[PDB]
């Protein structure tokens, strides 16, 4: 399928044990896609002071359309030293590995895969 319905656990930034997916734009987009497919991806909601607590390159989920079965359509945009790789809508949050942190909520997304 071109799109996959996912429910992403929303994590508090101070709980996150693994604070990024890797060391290049291409690696983090790769790893984020694999974790999204394997159900091992968390979402951190971006506010003042969140991003400096996480590791670059960042992977964002961004709204790609203006929501089938409650799932907001999103795509992946990566960021390194203030340059973004991809073009999309508003940020729903930053993706991180999920290694068993307790979530505060779930964000239903339809991921363009």
């Amino acid at each position: 399928k071109t799109h996959v319905q996912l429910s992403l656990p929303v994590l508090q930034v101070r709980d996150v044990l693994v604070r990024g997916f890797g060391d290049s734009v291409e690696e983090v987009l790769s790893e984020a896609r694999q974790h999204l497919k394997d159900g091992t991806c968390g979402l951190v909601e971006v506010e003042k002071g969140v991003l400096p607590q996480l590791e670059q390159p960042y992977v964002f989920i961004k709204r790609s359309d203006a929501a089938p079965h409650g799932h907001v359509m999103v795509e992946l945009v990566a960021e390194l030293e203030g340059i973004q790789y991809g073009r999309s809508g508003e940020t729903l949050g930053v993706l991180v590995p999920h290694v068993g942190e307790i979530p505060v909520a779930y964000r239903k997304v339809l991921l363009r895969k």
